[PDB]
């Protein structure tokens, strides 16, 4: 097989790092995380676009170089992205030199397959989306003085004319075989709504894209165009190779990179299992990107997955993510952008909810759960029991536990983290309504073999969960384990995913003093 290759898109430098990023790679991340928990080999990229007008126009704005302001930015984002904890494999800029390189080649594949040439640009173009707009896609609106100006349905950003010779990529010429592409493998744009805007914008047809732009109106700030240093390289074809540069670097143990490969397949990773992006940035991933790769004869993604976020800009619920994170916790965050968000973003991101989330799902549901079988109180002699015979109410929870792993599995291939984690949760709300009806906390008194039973289920049932949840919550999926006392060998691999991988005899973690596991806040607001 290959390593399963998943991405995130690399995000413009010209503004801080925030939540919309964080999100965008957290997905990224999560995606990854789960498939080294089926113990395959994963690469995870994430990382920042540096070249550009959009990003030049803001180094300017501030005063100061290009390089010097990319640098600080990239920074920036790393910094962040560290504190994020996240597991993502390389963090790539577009001003690395390796790039640079992958970039210059594809485009004279592109330009030797014959579907690059020159010709001009005399339409609208919105600097901030650094996208091409056709005039039923721009509208009037104001300009940030207050003057009046046309800007983009889209987006909403100002867009400017632009007239211009440019190099011209043949896009138009490949409306029959993308079109053949999305039929013939139906989720590889997900959700399938976006799969339909999709097909239906290229169903109207395509116009050829600008792959190149004057020098002057970029401030220099790009890749030169291989033969022609008076044009560089659009900064979405020069973005999009990210992902196959990417696929090509040899990575040592401190994340930095250290040799190109020549071809794609020495390192097994391209094409891209799941490209993560937003909405925002649909047509480069599902359009452009394979028509470029379509011409260069090389190999399609197999998914891409647009979640309901802006990869960009600021809307909406004043978020920074390592504020929050310290006044909620990580993974609890996490948990709850990737429980509370759904494909579209009717999402309730209020302070309230976060609260009523942490403290309904993860104090009492899943918390409450795993002090119960692990109590002195319940789990006397702080072991997995031997259980006795079980009932059929037993075994209808046993049944449960057993097809978690299949339908957990599924929504995250899919990929909806969304529906993955409302499956493992249902299952865990069905071993708290077990263990209530059971009454362990009696049985020890006055049945004690049927409680061994009961605690197996119960403990079983909580390893099981947690190892599913394990990619949302990594951090408190371990401090679980421990409590548990799962050895390490039995927390990863689909082996593990089936009911009874840890023997009985095993013995609980040590119980620490005043341990809480996921501390309730304050209900009560005002
Ligand atoms: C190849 S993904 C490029 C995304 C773009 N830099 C953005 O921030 O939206």
């Amino acid at each position: 097989e290959k390593v399963f290759f998943v991405t995130s898109p690399i995000y413009y430098v010209n503004a801080a790092p925030h939540i919309g990023h964080v999100y965008s790679t957290l997905i990224t991340d999560v995606i990854g995380r789960y498939h080294r928990v089926k113990g395959e080999r994963v690469f995870a990229l994430t990382g920042t676009d540096e070249h550009g007008q959009k990003v030049a126009e803001a180094a300017k704005q501030k005063q100061v170089s290009p390089y010097d302001f990319t640098t600080a930015v990239a920074g920036e984002f790393k910094k962040c992205f560290e504190q994020m904890d996240y597991s993502i494999d390389y963090f790539i800029r577009t001003t690395n030199e390796q790039h640079k390189a992958v970039v210059k080649e594809l485009w004279t594949k592109l330009e030797q397959k014959g579907d690059i040439y020159l010709g001009r640009y005399e339409g609208w173009y919105s600097i901030s989306d650094e996208s091409f707009l056709t005039p039923q896609n721009i509208t009037d609106g104001v300009d940030k003085d207050g003057n009046p100006c046309k800007v983009s349905l889209e987006s909403g950003h100002v867009v400017t004319w632009v007239s211009e010779e440019n190099y011209m990529f043949r896009l138009s010429a490949f409306r029959e075989r993308l079109l053949e592409w999305y039929h013939a493998n139906p989720g590889c744009i997900v959700p399938e709504f976006r799969r339909r805007e999709v097909i239906r914008a290229v169903e109207k047809g395509l116009p050829d894209l600008s792959v190149s732009r004057a020098r002057a109106t970029l401030h220099n700030w790009a890749i030169p165009v291989p033969g022609n240093p008076d044009h560089c390289v659009y900064v979405w074809l020069d973005a999009l190779t990210n992902y196959l540069t990417g696929s090509r670097l040899r990575v040592d143990e401190s994340g930095k990179e250290v040799s190109l490969v020549d071809d794609f397949n020495e390192l097994e990773r391209f094409p891209a299992d799941v490209h993560v992006i937003g909405k925002d940035i649909l047509k480069f991933h599902a359009i452009y990107w394979p028509a470029f790769l379509l011409s260069a004869g090389l190999p399609l993604p197999k998914k891409i997955v647009a979640h309901g976020w802006w990869t960009k800009d600021r809307k909406k619920n004043v978020f920074d993510p390592v504020e929050k994170a310290e006044e909620f916790g990580y993974d609890a965050l996490k948990y709850f952008l990737l429980r509370e968000s759904g494909f579209s973003d009717d999402g309730d991101y209020s302070d309230k909810n976060m609260i009523a989330r942490l403290n309904g799902e993860l104090a009492d549901t899943l918390g409450n759960l795993v002090m119960r079988c692990t109590s002195a109180k319940i789990n006397v002699n702080g072991e997995w029991p031997s259980p006795a015979a079980y009932t059929e109410e037993d075994e209808s929870l046993i049944q449960l536990i057993k097809d978690l792993p299949g339908t957990a599995d599924h929504y995250y291939l899919i990929p909806d983290i969304q529906k993955a984690i409302i499956a493992v949760f249902d299952v865990l709300r069905a071993i708290n309504a077990y263990v209530t009806d059971m009454a362990p906390w009696k049985l020890v008194k006055t049945d004690p073999e049927r409680l061994r039973t009961v605690l197996y289920i119960t403990l079983e049932g909580v390893r099981v969960t947690t190892l599913l949840l394990s990619p949302i919550l990594p951090r408190k999926s371990v401090v679980i384990f421990d409590m548990l006392g799962v050895p390490e060998v039995h927390r990863k691999g689909i082996e593990n995913f089936e009911f009874g991988a840890v023997p009985p005899g095993t013995r609980l973690g040590p119980a620490v003093e005043g341990e809480v596991l996921f501390s309730k806040r304050s209900t009560e607001n005002t």
